């Protein structure tokens, strides 16, 4: 491949990231597109540096420090890219092109050059920068000089020379995986256009194929689905979504050249949208469970990180197969349609704004999340769907971190791995409207937390420890979910909690089991901490409304039940006291991130906890959530036995779900809980239909070759579907022995005959 094609190359990748070829003519949201890259190309100008002998580019900037060495590049590409952008204030205005090269040239000269050492964050000057820089060669490839192009690529080269590594050569250089390998790639890529060098570009593309591949530990993609970055985070919902975005436009870029990307095993990403991504997209937000640390990012939310996905995933599509392609659109017109809240197109840049229209022009219809549950044991989360409503939990164990803190954010965010039950539903801010800028840290909702202060990056930044506890994990049987936590609490209390959840189609059932800790102060546990906004919603009660004033916690009354105007309904299953308070809070996104606005941002919660009190011996609780149900129905929660609690302590935890006719339990020793047993560590769902028992069994350690139930509701004398040997005890009881070895948590079903 030659000159042609090379040009051809670039004049693409403009394409693609300007939009050029695609603005419709008197369109709104064009319009509202280019105002809003106009505005930005403005507000840069306005911060140039003009002054004779200059050693910033922007006068907000410093070359000095790595961040803003980045950002003065990455507003050197966003004004390449208005530049290039036909009807922008400045396309082609040569002002402001002569001001672009200036800017490329000083931060050259004053600081990234190929004799510069790396000072500060390696991301700055290995991904930051160089995506950025390249982005403006090509942009800019028709002005700048060959001297020009051979000081950037020199440059870029030097941070850079393999982007299969990572690193300066001081710290020892490491494979780089997942999202940092896309993005070094990606570099790497579009600074081979600018500088037409075929031997990096087809390196760099093979660099991709790793990606993708299965892993069975450390980080990229799992076999059930799970996504992992830094090793002990759950991360499909922001690196993950970095690697989406950055191989659905190295795809496109490179299709149908002499570069193709033409690895068969990329199918493994394509079954990735269905198998990783679309479950835990939440009516166009990424659960904040699966984006670690951005949580504490005010401007890098669950829904700017869900429509990065929306955009990769409909630029993928162009080139899938037409069911996938169909199906692929259909999941994503339900993910724009359904969010009323931040609309995909406030704020888009024209070529989201080219990939949204042309999926309105398919007319292809938006298809609903499907009810029931997505299970990922390797990373330690579940989600759970019914009408109105998605349950995302948030567990750690000995595979998976409390959280990630780094880089001066999301500090605060120790117990976010501590059981979180986060309640998605019509309320699309819920935890977006200034939820992490105001929500109390240490009771947020389902968790348990022992109330000792924790100092700000307790247990470390990235994700370094994890608790040493005994499982995590989950199993499922058709509508029914048991999912299990050996709580162990950061910063050594000495907090231990055995929760464990059990959820149908409509209603969450939380059991927790064996609480105590070492440090001397009061255990909670949260039933709920939920944003109310503004709002004065009505908590209502069987004797009437409870807490109507801010700031004065209240005992429920012997209902057991509360209702949440706008939210649905909780009950308490046990005698213990329910305290709800409502309360106003006040913080600043500076205060979970360096990077945050001053701004203090104020909202209105409603905080519902048990009180396990000093010292607990085995403390324990019991309750219910039905999200999207009314007061009729809330009231009716605890009549007729349809939750029906059969074992809540240190052997086992279990409930009946009376309608469903189906039953879950989670086992910590070996025991009974009711008719079914376990001889070790288990999640189990099973439910009879007349002479045929269905089970959903995990082992959740991931670590025992052999698991053994005693089965319930009689004998059982043949498999019909699934695997295991049927056997007999002293007691006549049949049992069913499994094969675990190597099931990394995954679950198997069986169905037995009498
Ligand atoms: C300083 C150090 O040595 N730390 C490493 C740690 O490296 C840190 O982690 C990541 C990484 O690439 O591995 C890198 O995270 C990315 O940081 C930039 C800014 O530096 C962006 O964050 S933001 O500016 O606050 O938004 C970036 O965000 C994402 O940006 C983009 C995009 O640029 O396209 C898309 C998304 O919308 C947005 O979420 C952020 N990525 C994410 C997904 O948050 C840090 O800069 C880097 O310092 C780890 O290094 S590793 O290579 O081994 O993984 C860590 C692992 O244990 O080791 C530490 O020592
Ligand atoms: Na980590």
């Amino acid at each position: 491949p030659g000159a042609a094609e090379f040009a051809a190359l670039r004049n693409r990748w403009v394409d693609q990231i300007t939009g050029r070829n695609v603005i419709q003519a008197g369109d709104p949201d064009f319009a509202k597109a280019i105002t809003a890259l106009n505005n930005k190309a403005a507000d840069s100008l306005a911060k140039l540096d003009a002054a004779a002998g200059r050693t910033s580019v922007f006068t907000d900037l410093s070359l000095a420090k790595d961040a803003e060495m980045v950002t003065t590049y990455t507003r050197l590409s966003q004004l390449a890219t208005a530049w290039a952008t036909p009807t922008a204030a400045v396309f082609g205005d040569a002002a402001v092109l002569a001001a672009i090269k200036a800017g490329l040239a000083d931060a050259n000269t004053l600081c990234y050059n190929d004799r510069k050492e790396e000072v500060g964050n390696w991301w700055s000057w290995e991904i930051g920068v160089p995506r950025a820089l390249a982005d403006a060669m090509v942009l800019l490839h028709a002005e700048l000089s060959a001297a020009e192009r051979t000081a950037y690529c020199a440059a870029i080269d030097h941070f850079v020379p393999d982007p299969w590594l990572q690193f300066p050569p001081k710290r020892g250089k490491i494979t780089s995986v997942g999202a940092n390998r896309v993005d070094l790639c990606q570099g790497i890529i579009i600074r081979s256009l600018a500088g037409e060098d075929p031997t990096k570009l087809n390196h760099a593309v093979a660099g991709l194929s790793q990606v993708w591949q299965y892993v069975t530990s450390g980080d990229g993609i799992f076999r059930d689905g799970s996504f992992i970055q830094h090793s002990t985070t759950p991360y499909t919902g922001s690196y993950g979504v970095v690697l989406l975005t950055g191989l659905s436009k190295l795809f496109s870029l490179l299709g149908g050249t002499a570069f193709e990307v033409s690895d068969p095993t990329r199918s493994i990403f394509f079954d990735a949208v269905e198998g990783s991504f679309a479950p835990v997209m939440i009516n166009g937000a990424m659960a904040d469970a699966v984006r670690g640390r951005s949580i504490s990012r005010e401007a890098n939310t669950g829904y700017d990180l869900g429509a990065s996905a929306i955009e990769a995933i409909l630029l993928l599509a162009r080139a899938m197969d037409p069911a996938t392609a169909a199906r692929w659109r259909g999941l994503c017109a339900g993910w724009i349609a359904r969010d009323t809240y931040r609309p995909i197109l406030n704020s888009a840049s024209v070529p989201r704004t080219a990939l949204v229209k042309q999926l309105e022009a398919t007319g292809v219809a938006p298809v609903a999340e499907a009810t029931g549950h997505k299970l990922f044991p390797a990373m330690d989360r579940t989600m759970h769907r019914g009408p109105g409503w998605a349950l995302s939990l948030a567990l750690s164990s000995n595979r998976i971190a409390w959280y990630e803190c780094g880089n001066g954010e999301n500090n605060r965010g120790y117990h976010t791995g501590s059981g979180m039950t986060y309640f998605y539903t019509s309320d699309l801010g819920q935890y977006d409207d200034a939820f992490w800028a105001t929500a109390n840290y240490n009771r947020l909702p389902g968790i348990t937390v022992d109330t000792t202060p924790l100092p700000d990056k307790v247990e470390g930044q990235w994700g370094a420890a994890v608790p040493a506890d005994e499982w995590s994990g989950a199993t499922a049987l058709g509508e029914v979910a048991a999912v299990g936590q050996h709580l162990v609490g950061p910063g050594r209390t000495g907090l231990t909690a055995r929760k464990s959840w059990f959820v149908s189609g409509d209603v969450t059932v939380c059991l927790g089991a064996d609480i105590s800790t070492a440090s001397g102060a009061k255990v909670e546990t949260i039933v709920d901490h939920r944003n109310l906004h503004q709002g004065s919603n009505t908590l209502t009660t069987a004797a009437g409304t409870i807490a109507g004033t801010a700031g004065t916690v209240e005992v429920l009354g012997d209902g057991r039940w509360v209702h949440l105007e706008g939210f649905g309904g909780y009950a308490m299953l046990d005698d213990s006291p329910l305290h709800v308070l409502r309360e106003t809070r006040s913080g600043s996104w500076s205060g979970v991130n360096i990077n945050g606005s001053a701004t203090v941002q104020q909202r209105n919660f409603a905080t519902l906890y048990v009180n396990h009190g000093v010292g607990p011996v085995a403390g324990s609780y019991a309750y219910m959530v039905a999200p999207g149900a009314s007061v009729d129905l809330t009231r009716k929660l605890l009549e007729g036995n349809k939750y029906s609690v059969i074992r809540n302590d240190a052997t086992a935890q279990s409930v009946e779900f009376k309608t469903a006719k189906t039953t879950a339990a989670t086992f910590w020793k070996p025991g009974m809980a009711g008719d079914l047993g376990a001889s070790g560590p288990a999640c189990v769902v099973f439910s009879r239909h007349g002479n045929e028992l269905s089970l959903a069994v995990s082992e959740p350690t991931q670590k025992a070759a052999g698991l053994t139930l005693t089965l319930p509701e009689g004998t059982w004398s043949s498999v019909l579907e699934g695997a295991g040997t049927l056997g007999t005890d002293a007691d006549g009881r049949s049992t069913l022995t499994l094969d675990t070895t190597g099931l990394s948590g995954k679950t198997k079903l069986i169905k037995l005959k009498r």
